[PDB]
């Protein structure tokens, strides 16, 4: 019987772009482990992705994962964009580069190592863990100690 883990994630910035942070909760057999970090300057989208990336990369073995997030960006990417990006060698038809390709590839890599069941949530009511992740991200954004080197501050 495969090990089953529940992952909840959220990420955001205090103004976008701006100081940011992510929050993730990993639950296994009633026990929860928290993950969070704050970055000097980044974007909501990058933090939303970083949250899922870090939680997934925390897994030491192949597991069945129920990943829950209210991120529209992650939802659309997973169910509507990644597929097309991969087939085009990560580059749209307009020849334009894919934004946050560094995190999208890192996430795709982590996802491929487990059996994932995505749960797209829309609202905090009835989703305690998700509100908790949001609170973790906001608190971390207030005291960022990391730098998002992959963030292209350029316009």
């Amino acid at each position: 019987m495969l090990k089953r883990v529940e992952i909840f994630t959220d990420g955001s910035c205090l103004g976008n772009p701006g100081p940011g942070g992510y929050g993730a909760i990993l639950r296994y057999r009633g026990r929860e482990k928290t993950f969070s970090a704050g970055y000097e300057r980044t974007t909501n989208n990058r933090m939303e992705l970083m949250a899922a990336i870090v939680a997934l990369e925390a897994l030491k073995e192949h597991c069945e994962v129920i990943l829950s997030t209210d991120s529209h960006y992650v939802r659309k990417g997973i169910t509507e964009w990644i597929h097309n990006w991969k087939k085009r060698g990560w580059k749209k038809a307009d020849k334009k580069p894919v934004k946050n390709v560094d995190l999208w590839k890192r996430l795709d890599a982590a996802l491929g190592q487990h059996q994932i069941k995505w749960e797209w949530v829309k609202g905090h009511a009835g989703h305690p863990e998700n509100e908790r992740c949001d609170e973790l991200a906001r608190a971390a954004a207030m005291n960022p100690t990391l730098e998002d080197t992959g963030y292209q501050v350029e316009v």
